[PDB]
C-alpha cells in the first residue's frame, strides 16, 4: 500500500481529519503516511489498538531507539520524562509527582479563580460585546498559572510565548530551530537566576535538588523538566478551553442543558476531551524490535503516532461517536493518554477548564459563536487539534 500524503489534502483535512482516519481504520490498525510537514510516520488508529499501543512497552519513547536524526537544538531539550523509558522515566516523574496530585492542585483553586475572574472582567469591558475567546482567556489563563508555579517572571512571558508557538506550530523549519535554541538559552539563564535565591517556586526547588545531587537530576534533565512542564502548560489546556467552548456554542441544545443544570459541568468537560480534545495524536513512539499489528509489521525505530482523535470516534467504544453529548459515558477516553506516561497535569488542566467554562456561562449572557463554524480555521499540526481564533459575542 502506498504512503498516503496528508499534505496533499489540505486543509480540509486540518478542519475535519475524522473521515480520513475512519477510512484508514476500516482497512486496519497501522498506516504509513506523510505528514503535512513532510515526515514519514506510522498512524495507529482504532480505539482498542490505540489504547494498547499507548501502554505497550515494545513502543519506546526514548530517541536512542529511534532511527530519526535530532538536531542539536532538539536534542538539548529531550532529557525529559515524556521522552524517556523506565528507569529514567520513573526517576524523573517521581521528582514532581507530588506537585500535581488532585489534593495539591486543589490548593491552587482560589488563585485560578482569581485569574479567571480578572480575564473575564477585562473581556467584558469590550464596548461592542465581542472578543476572540482565545486571546482573551484560553491562551493567558494556562500560561499564567504555569508561569507562577514554575517561577517565570511576568516580563519574560511574552517572549516565551512567541518561541513556544514558533516551534509547536512552525510554518518555517529554520524558525522552529532558532526558537528552540533561544528557549533553551532562556531556560538555562532562568535556572541560573534561581541559584542561591531561596525561592519556593517549583523551579527553585528542582534547582536545589539538582545542585544537591546531580545524579538524581542532571543539569540537562533539569532544563528538560522546566521545558516540558512549561510547553505542556502553554499548548494543551488552551485548546481544551477553545475547542470545548466551540463544542458548546455550536451544539446550542447542549449549551442550554448545561445552563439549566450546572451540576453537569464536570461531565461536560470530559465530553469536550472525548469529542474534541486538544491532542489529535500522541507523541512519538519507536518500536524497540519489529512489531506486527494484524499482519502489518512496523520496523524497529520507525516513528509511530497513536491517533487519539480516531480512537474517540470509534463507534464500538463511543456509540453515536459524532454526537457531542455532555451526559455521555466518557470513561476510558484517551485524551490524557494511557499507561506510564498518562498526563501528569490532568488534575491541573481539569481545574482550569472547569473554572473557565463555568465563568463563561455564568457571566456571559447569551454567549454566542460570532462566526459560522465553516469560517473557523484550524491549525494544520497533526498532533494538535487547535483553532487559530474563536470569535464570540454576548449581550451587553
Ligand atoms: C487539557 C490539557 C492536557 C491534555 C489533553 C494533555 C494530554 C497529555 C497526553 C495525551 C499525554 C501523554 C502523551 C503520550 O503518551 O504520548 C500527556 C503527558 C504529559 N503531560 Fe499533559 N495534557 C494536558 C495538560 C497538561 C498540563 C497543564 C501539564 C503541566 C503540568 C501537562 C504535562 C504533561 C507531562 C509532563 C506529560 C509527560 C508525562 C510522562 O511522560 O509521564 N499536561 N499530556
Ligand atoms: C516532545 C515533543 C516534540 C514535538 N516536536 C519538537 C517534534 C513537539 O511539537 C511536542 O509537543 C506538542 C504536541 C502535543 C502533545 C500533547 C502532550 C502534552 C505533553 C507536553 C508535550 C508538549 C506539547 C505540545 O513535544
Amino acid at each position: 500500500p502506498p504512503v498516503l500524503d496528508l499534505g496533499a489534502l489540505g486543509q480540509d483535512f486540518a478542519a475535519d481529519p475524522y473521515p480520513t482516519y475512519a477510512r484508514l481504520r476500516a482497512e486496519g490498525p497501522a498506516h504509513r503516511v506523510r505528514t503535512p510537514e513532510g515526515n514519514e510516520v506510522w498512524l495507529v488508529v482504532g480505539y482498542d489498538r490505540a489504547r494498547a499501543v499507548l501502554a505497550d512497552p515494545r513502543f519506546s519513547k526514548d530517541w536512542r531507539n529511534s532511527t530519526t536524526p535530532l538536531t542539536e537544538a532538539e536534542a538539548a531539550l529531550n532529557h525529559n520524562m515524556l521522552e524517556s523509558d523506565p528507569p529514567r522515566h520513573t526517576r524523573l516523574r517521581k521528582l514532581v509527582a507530588r506537585e500535581f496530585t488532585m489534593r495539591r492542585v486543589e490548593l491552587l483553586r482560589p488563585r485560578v479563580q482569581e485569574i479567571v475572574d480578572g480575564l473575564v472582567d477585562a473581556m467584558l469591558a469590550a464596548p461592542d460585546g465581542r472578543a476572540d475567546l482565545m486571546e482573551s482567556l484560553a491562551w493567558p489563563l494556562p500560561i499564567t498559572v504555569i508561569s507562577e508555579l514554575l517561577g517565570v517572571p511576568e516580563p519574560d512571558r511574552a517572549a516565551f510565548r512567541v518561541w513556544t508557538d514558533a516551534f509547536v506550530f512552525p510554518d518555517d523549519p529554520a524558525q522552529a530551530q532558532t526558537a528552540m535554541a533561544e528557549m533553551s538559552g532562556y531556560l538555562s539563564r532562568l535556572i541560573d537566576s534561581k541559584r542561591g535565591q531561596d525561592g519556593e517556586d517549583l523551579l527553585s526547588a528542582l534547582v536545589r535538588t539538582s545542585d544537591e545531587d546531580g545524579s538524581r537530576l542532571t543539569s540537562e534533565e533539569l532544563l528538560g523538566m522546566a521545558h516540558i512542564l512549561l510547553v505542556a502548560g502553554h499548548e494543551t489546556t488552551v485548546n481544551l478551553i477553545a475547542n470545548g467552548m466551540y463544542a458548546l456554542l455550536s451544539h446550542p441544545d447542549q449549551l442550554a442543558a448545561l445552563r439549566a443544570d450546572m451540576t453537569l459541568l464536570d461531565g461536560a468537560v470530559e465530553e469536550m476531551l472525548r469529542y474534541e480534545g486538544p491532542v489529535e495524536s500522541a507523541t512519538y513512539r519507536f518500536p524497540v524490535e519489529p512489531v506486527d499489528l494484524d499482519g502489518t509489521v512496523i520496523p524497529a525505530g520507525d516513528t509511530v503516532l497513536v491517533v487519539l482523535a480516531d480512537a474517540h470516534r470509534t463507534p464500538e467504544r463511543f456509540p453515536d461517536p459524532h454526537r457531542f453529548d455532555i451526559r455521555r459515558d466518557t470513561a476510558g477516553h484517551l485524551a490524557f493518554g494511557h499507561g506510564i506516561h498518562f498526563c501528569i497535569g490532568a488534575p491541573l488542566a481539569r481545574l482550569e477548564a472547569r473554572i473557565a467554562v463555568r465563568a463563561l456561562l455564568e457571566r456571559c449572557p447569551d454567549l454566542a459563536l460570532d462566526v459560522s463554524p465553516g469560517e473557523l480555521v484550524w491549525y494544520p499540526n497533526p498532533m494538535i487539534r487547535g483553532l487559530k481564533a474563536l470569535p464570540i459575542r454576548w449581550r451587553r
